[PDB]
């Protein structure tokens, strides 16, 4: 087994051995909560529009026909402020150490990129915010985010300049598949993982959450969460994580927010003092932008 012990401790030990050269990152809504972004899954954070069924606002052929309800409620979850959290500058300093293959994000909210990600480097599963397009097939015309939330905040239903047709943020809607790009990236980077970094995801939303069966036999596997994920369902069971069993050999669960648990591993690596100065000056320059 690669892990000398199954501890954040193991992992650290493992990140500094020269087996470990590839760290896939898989993250979710957990690792942007720090940053004031709640996740719109979360229970604890539009009657009036008369959605067939809630989940209708997130469905590509009632947005093309109805895009009002979507576009009021990205106006109402628009953040304040985006200033990535310390586990996205902890991925910024994976790709400065050149151990970062991949970080696959089930986000929208751009924090990978304004932390220093390159599109290069991501994998947006769900799509993004960052870029929108015109959904008429012979023009998709691209559009930045600062031409977006110009339209979110003027409550004006934005259309294409060129052909006036709708204009969709590059989220995934449910009728939508999931990214080529995914697909192609997963059956390359998983040849090549010698660490998956599972942070801030509880592992329910498909496909994304079956890229932990996708990792070689002896991969160690860090999940970083508030709470334990990635076991197989007993019912649903009828390549999961094993943490606790007497068979466990390669997954370790550090459990409290994705903040603490990076900085831990920053501290035991070694790269505390780097992570807390580049964490410090980015939130500057971001605090004198905004
Ligand atoms: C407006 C804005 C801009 C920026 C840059 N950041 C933010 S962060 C705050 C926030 O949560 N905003 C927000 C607003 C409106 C709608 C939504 C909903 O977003 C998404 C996204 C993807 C997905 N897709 C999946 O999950 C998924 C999976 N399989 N399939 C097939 C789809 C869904 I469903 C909903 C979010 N917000
Ligand atoms: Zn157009």
């Amino acid at each position: 087994r690669l892990l000398d012990e199954l501890t954040l401790e193991g992992v650290a030990r493992y990140m500094q051995s020269e087996r470990c050269r590839r760290v896939i990152c898989l993250v979710g809504a957990g690792i942007s909560t720090s940053a004031g972004i709640p996740d719109f899954r979360s229970p604890s954070t539009l009657e009036k529009y008369h959605l067939p069924y809630p989940e209708a606002i997130f469905e590509i052929s009632y947005f093309k026909k109805h895009p009002e309800p979507f576009f009021a409620l990205a106006k109402e979850l628009y953040p304040g402020q985006f200033k990535p959290t310390i586990c996205h500058y902890f991925m910024r300093l994976l790709k400065d150490k050149g151990l970062l293959l991949r970080c696959y994000t089930q986000n929208i909210d751009t924090l990978e990129r304004i932390a220093g990600l390159e599109q290069e480097d991501l994998v947006e599963a769900h799509g993004t915010f960052y870029t929108s397009h015109c959904v008429s097939a012979s023009c998709r015309h691209e559009y930045p985010l600062s031409w977006m939330k110009e339209k979110i905040f003027s409550e004006v239903t934005p259309k294409c300049e060129d052909c006036q047709s709708l204009v969709k943020p590059d989220i995934v809607f449910f009728g939508e598949s999931l990214p080529a790009r995914f697909f192609s990236c997963m059956q390359s980077d998983f040849l090549k993982v010698d660490l998956l970094l599972v942070m801030g995801t509880s592992l329910q939303v498909q496909p994304f959450a079956s890229l932990i069966s996708k990792a070689p036999l002896s991969t160690p596997r860090l999940l970083i969460n508030k709470e334990k994920a990635g076991q197989s369902d007993p019912f649903l069971g009828m390549g999961g994580m094993d943490f606790d069993s007497k068979k466990a050999y390669r997954d370790v669960a550090w459990l409290g927010e994705c903040d603490q648990g990076c900085l831990a591993l920053a501290e035991l690596l070694g790269w505390k003092k780097e992570l807390e100065d580049l964490v410090r000056r980015e939130h500057a320059s971001i605090d004198a932008q905004s």
